Protein backbone atom coordinates (compact mmCIF):
# COMPACT_ATOMS: atom_id res chain seq x y z
CA UNK A 1 0.00 0.00 0.00
CA UNK A 2 2.86 2.35 0.42
CA UNK A 3 4.20 1.88 -3.07
CA UNK A 4 3.04 4.58 -5.79
CA UNK A 5 1.05 3.27 -8.54
CA UNK A 6 0.06 3.84 -11.98
CA UNK A 7 2.45 5.80 -13.78
CA UNK A 8 1.33 7.24 -17.44
CA UNK A 9 3.27 7.89 -20.33
CA UNK A 10 5.34 5.36 -21.51
CA UNK A 11 4.57 2.78 -19.14
CA UNK A 12 2.09 0.34 -18.83
CA UNK A 13 0.91 -1.15 -15.22
CA UNK A 14 0.15 -5.13 -15.28
CA UNK A 15 0.16 -7.44 -12.15
CA UNK A 16 2.05 -10.81 -12.43
CA UNK A 17 1.52 -12.03 -9.28
CA UNK A 18 4.17 -14.61 -9.08
CA UNK A 19 6.68 -14.91 -12.13
CA UNK A 20 7.77 -18.37 -12.14
CA UNK A 21 5.62 -20.73 -13.81
CA UNK A 22 4.45 -23.61 -11.49
CA UNK A 23 3.83 -27.08 -13.02
CA UNK A 24 2.00 -28.05 -10.07
CA UNK A 25 -1.11 -26.08 -9.59
CA UNK A 26 -3.08 -25.29 -12.90
CA UNK A 27 -3.37 -21.92 -14.17
CA UNK A 28 -6.98 -21.13 -13.82
CA UNK A 29 -7.63 -20.80 -10.96
CA UNK A 30 -11.95 -20.68 -11.88
CA UNK A 31 -11.48 -24.73 -12.54
CA UNK A 32 -10.38 -24.79 -9.05
CA UNK A 33 -13.43 -22.92 -8.45
CA UNK A 34 -15.84 -25.31 -9.75
CA UNK A 35 -14.84 -28.41 -8.31
CA UNK A 36 -14.36 -29.31 -4.46
CA UNK A 37 -11.16 -31.16 -2.65
CA UNK A 38 -12.97 -34.84 -2.89
CA UNK A 39 -13.55 -34.41 -6.93
CA UNK A 40 -9.53 -33.18 -7.15
CA UNK A 41 -8.85 -36.58 -6.65
CA UNK A 42 -11.49 -38.36 -9.64
CA UNK A 43 -9.95 -41.02 -11.50
CA UNK A 44 -10.08 -40.90 -15.43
Amino acid sequence: TSYVGFHGGLWRSVHIDDLRRSTIMASDVTKLQNVTISQLFKPE
